[PDB]
């Protein structure tokens, strides 16, 4: 029509799957309300009818599909749609609904009762025919195709209004692609990694005739690793049914099961059917067990495979637009003649998820299953560091097979066969994932873990302006890059702590991460030493590899005088500060990139015997000391570790301030935990005593931490740092700032 | 094609390379190009299975018999030349030996102006910027840089923005200006620089970037200069001429700048091989990568090989007493040994550099190896300025900021302080700047120009306020003694 009224569809947040949200100002402009039903138009002459909502982040030129409705209207993600109002609701009188034989199969029971009684109980859900839409229940979801609409050929149903569910499911068409297919809706903890692989290829795919008519280079390969089970496949799957490409999968073991010369038969013959139905992806499934390192190769059969890999990724890239995305365990695990240019250019780091990724996994799998009430899934992915989606996947249906099987397998086991009703009935417990999450899954992985600590500033009490440096040093070079451009001053690298143990470098550490929204890697003391001890240093590389793959990040050795004070202190060993990992230390830190937004912080508690060609520019070299709290400090630090216990309100926390003097920031904390400790055995031992009562059941009694209660743990407080050390640390600051 | 030809079955690989020589050997005038040669002929121990050797032989026979009366010149590509089997390069087969190297900043420049040439760039592009930010990258990485790059303006605007009128057009193709902000995100993130070799290249520091040290200049000039443009004296009056240097003296006064100096005025390749490297060779237990080290500097001759921190293995093992042993080590042994066997005259010229002269293994400084001591000295007011001039001049400084009055005040100062100063007088100056520009962002009561950025006085005052002295009178007086004793005792 060339004037604006078309848009441009993306992702959808909302949970509701029959409308559509558009941004405040495009709700004025296109001359439409909140709450208005309109008709989307899309391609091939197939339009539906939706609702309209309000979404403040969403921006103007974009609108919020869910898969079901972005599906129904024949378009895919990405491309352009016509928006119409239409006021004109022809309240509905009959609707002529039937599923698909495909997704019902088995599900003894009355799907009327079960499935659309509540669906749409009171629901004003506009129906038009050809929109095949779905319903979630019973661990099902299923699918359910409108032929025949009283009001032709579109209503909306009101809640006096009839459903008419009579006849058998109908076989699927040819041209809807079904909904138990992946899209990018599933894929809870990668959001951000999904954007850089759509990013990638979203032009060669959706636009293929654009490259033609353009001179530039287009990503060929992508490796994706990360550990297994963390949805590699899943998100190879996903982006081939969202930009409809063809999607070869070829699966490591499965070809080299087959003999010598079968093997390379099937490559060959997988690339040529790939390139002959243009645009694809070809999938080659555990790349570490086709083509792995030379040394771990023997043995002309393996080696000849391999040629031939590396011989079809060269000769593909010649007016082929197909897209190879390969999985591994672990980049530097295969053949490193594949990650050279032209072959395996691209590469993504997949990564465990981290606490919000794990909570939106539990909320994927948890789609259909009927949880009970008191389920709380915060507590559940707070208490599951350390599992990737296959891991939550099994726990989840571990947890629904233990609800099978308590209760509503064997109690109708005698009367009644397997019905539709139970299924619906069955709520999953907070204990019965309690019980699942409790011994019968093994985590399994223990890698280091990357990711944005959920410290905040106020988590730390004091430290005012060691807050507004660490702001400075982190915060200014990237957000105000031309000032150091003009000036011509270079951005330092680095930043050393050093004080009293147990004081808050770790928290500061974690705090300017969150800030700045950029990961976090810890590498504590036991690593250090476990690369000296093993005498494998080399590690180091890969440590500083992870902050690459993962930027912009904060690289933070903690207990960098471990190994320094491994072998003996102030004299100990006879040798001079150098030692094999500090060394590894300085050569990875000298030769990062010139701004790759790592940066790295070091921590130590003993800084005189720190090797001293660390300290030197062009390394860490921003000494900030890290002192020991003050009065008007000490009672920010136990109002933020008390915050989240219920303690009383006549306990004055300035009064232990002025007590506790010269306390550490971890005795402040030790003191608490020893309070509660007390409440929770005057607690167990009341609700015991309390027990005992058999002449009659009753409320426990008021459970704030109360005083009194602290002048018993307070009876044991200890100070882990003697005055010594402070006079250390003060003679450390006057010679190294003052002497000369 | 090195895998090509390897994935063949046993018997139809040497059927191709001998009907290759063929085809060649028919069509002269011609050019064999083997490329990946260390996957067709790798090293011995690497090869296992007789249909490997057999095709290591094969290549070997048909680059023998080439060389009766058929011009066909065999060029053959290779990632590391120790990587491949070293009877290919005994001669007749393959004695030319070419090392094309990852490329420089006028380089990468070039390589910048070759893929940019018809991509019709914005006018705020300054190739200038980013061949200075691509330390790493080679000829494939800016390639995709740039390919990227243009990719990243198609993907804003001028695709899905005509995505819903218009078809695609040559019009929108000649509109794209691609933006240096496009430069700088493809630069930023998406690319990992794929190389983290030592780097062979004439450093781009001048005699005008060191304050003072004239004498020094004029030697070194001598010492390098002088074998090369005039070898008719030197071979006249029968003198030979030598092969090293020793700089020594308090630490951060101006060795490496000295050094590539010299490597600058000559134009000859300067290799540094850094303090980290040695001990990484000495803990490792691997000095039998010096070797290596040498021959590079045999490669890119001329050149200027640079050790710096040259005592900094005879310090891990303690200090003065330190270790009971003497001052041989694993790795200064090496340096020995492939400092006294390289060519007669190769215009290699070995630099060394050391903070600490007296732990230092003697046996090095005997003739034929570094015999040259050259002692860099701490600064002097008249030089303390020209340092300081030459590290402000490229930051904006005010004019009644007075230079001969912060040499007056900081005495005995390394030249690295006067670096520290003038970086941490830029910070506060900096901050000063985004402070001034958030509170000018607070004025919602109405988007004006910036104050003047002149780094001012009393930015210096505040600056200097934290001046450290980073080597004690004490090492001053070690470095007196060294000379005291080793010129003048008898
Ligand atoms: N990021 C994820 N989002 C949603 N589900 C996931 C995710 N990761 C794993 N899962 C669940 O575990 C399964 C394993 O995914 P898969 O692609 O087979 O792992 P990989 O290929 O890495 O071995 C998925 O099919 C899904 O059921
Ligand atoms: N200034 C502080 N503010 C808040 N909590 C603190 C502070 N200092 C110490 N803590 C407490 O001490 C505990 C350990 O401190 P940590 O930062 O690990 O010590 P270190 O700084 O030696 O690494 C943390 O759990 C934290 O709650
Ligand atoms: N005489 C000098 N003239 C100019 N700059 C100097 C001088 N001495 C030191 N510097 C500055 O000190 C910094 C480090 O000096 P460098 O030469 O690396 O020390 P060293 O001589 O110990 O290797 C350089 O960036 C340089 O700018």
């Amino acid at each position: 029509k060339n004037r604006p009224n078309r848009l441009i569809v993306d992702e959808a947040i909302n949970e509701d799957n029959s409308v559509v949200s558009l941004s405040q100002p495009k709700m004025d402009e296109l001359q439409l309300f909140r709450g208005d039903t309109v008709l989307l138009k899309g391609k091939k002459r197939r339009e539906a009818v939706c609702i309209v909502l309000s979404d403040d982040e969403c921006s103007d030129e974009k609108i919020r599909m869910n898969r079901v409705v972005r599906n129904n209207l024949r378009v895919r993600l990405g491309d352009v749609i016509s928006i119409q109002p239409c006021p004109d609701v022809k309240y509905g009188k009959r609707i002529h609904v039937l599923p698909i034989d495909d997704t019902v199969e088995g599900i003894t029971g009355n799907l009327f009762e079960v499935y659309l009684k509540p669906y749409f109980l009171e629901a004003y859900r506009p129906i038009r025919k050809g929109d095949i839409f779905l319903v979630r229940g019973g661990m099902r979801a299923v699918e359910f195709k409108v032929v025949e609409t009283d009001p032709s050929p579109y209503c909306i149903v009101a809640p006096d209004t009839v459903i008419h569910c009579e006849g058998e499911p109908i076989k699927r068409e040819d041209e809807e692609e079904s909904l138990n297919e992946v899209g990018y809706d599933d894929i809870g903890g990668c959001r951000k990694q999904l954007a850089q692989i759509k990013e990638m290829v979203e032009l060669p795919l959706r636009h293929p005739a654009l490259f033609k008519a353009i001179g530039v280079k287009p990503p060929r390969g992508i490796l994706l690793y990360g550990p297994p089970g963390t949805g590699k496949t899943l998100i190879a799957r996903a982006v081939a049914n969202e930009t409809g490409a063809f999607f070869f999968l070829i699966n490591g073991p499965e070809i080299m099961s087959k003999l010598a010369g079968e093997s390379e038969s099937n490559l060959r013959k997988a690339f040529e059917e790939a390139e002959k139905n243009a645009p694809a992806i070809i999938f080659i499934d555990e790349l570490d067990a086709i083509a792995p390192k030379r040394e771990k190769t023997h043995g002309e059969v393996e080696r000849r495979i391999v040629s031939q890999l590396l011989t079809l990724m060269d000769g593909l890239k010649q007016r082929a637009h197909v897209i190879v995305m390969a999985a591994t365990n672990r980049p530097n695990s295969i053949d490193p003649a594949l990650r050279r240019f032209g072959r395996f250019d691209r590469e993504v780091d997949i990564g465990i998820p981290d606490a919000t990724g794990r909570l939106e996994i539990l909320q994927i799998h948890t789609k259909n299953m009927k949880l009970a009430d008191d389920v709380d899934l915060e507590q559940v992915a707070n208490e599951t560091h350390g599992h990737v989606g296959a891991d939550l996947a099994a726990l989840c249906s571990e947890a629904a097979l233990q609800a099978i099987r308590k209760k509503m397998d064997l109690i109708d086991l005698e009367d009644e066969t397997i019905d539709a009703e139970v299924m619906n009935s069955l709520a999953v417990t907070m204990d019965d994932f309690r019980w699942a999450l409790s011994q019968s899954n093994p985590s399994a992985l223990r890698e280091t873990v990357v990711e944005v600590p959920q410290v905040t500033w106020e988590d730390i009490g004091g430290l005012e302006d060691v807050k507004r440096e660490l702001q400075e040093l982190v915060q200014y070079p990237v957000e105000h890059p031309d000032k150091f451009l003009k000036f011509g001053m270079t951005p330092s690298k680095g930043v050393l702590f050093y004080g009293p143990p147990g004081c808050g470098k770790t928290l500061l550490a974690k705090a300017i991460a969150n800030e700045c929204q950029a990961n976090f890697i810890s590498i504590k003391g036991p690593e250090l030493l476990t690369m000296w001890f093993g005498e494998s240093e080399a590690n180091v590389r890969e440590i500083f590899d992870k902050a690459r793959q993962a930027a912009p990040c904060v690289l933070f050795f903690d207990e960098l005088d471990s190994i320094a004070k491994a072998r003996g202190g102030n004299i100990g060993d006879g040798g001079g500060a150098a030692d094999r990992v500090i060394n590894q230390i300085l050569t990875e830190m000298d030769g990062m990139s010139t701004k790759k937004n790592v940066f790295i912080i070091g921590a130590t508690n003993r800084p005189d015997i720190i090797d001293p060609a660390i300290l030197r520019p062009g390394r860490l070299d921003q000494l900030i000391y890290i002192p020991l709290p003050d009065e008007k400090s000490r009672v920010a630090i136990l109002k933020a570790n008390l915050r989240k216990s219920p303690v009383a309100k006549d306990v004055d926390l300035e009064f232990l301030a002025k007590m506790t003097n010269g306390f550490s920031g971890a005795d402040l904390t030790e003191i608490c935990q020893r309070a509660c400790k007390l409440a929770i055995r005057e607690s167990i031992e009341s609700e015991i005593r309390r027990e005992r009562e058999r002449q009659t059941e009753e409320d426990d009694p008021v459970p704030e931490i109360r005083r009194d209660h602290f002048e018993e743990a307070m009876r044991f407080a200890r100070r882990s740092v003697s005055d010594n050390d402070i006079r250390k640390y003060e003679m450390f600051a006057q010679t190294l700032q003052q002497s000369r």
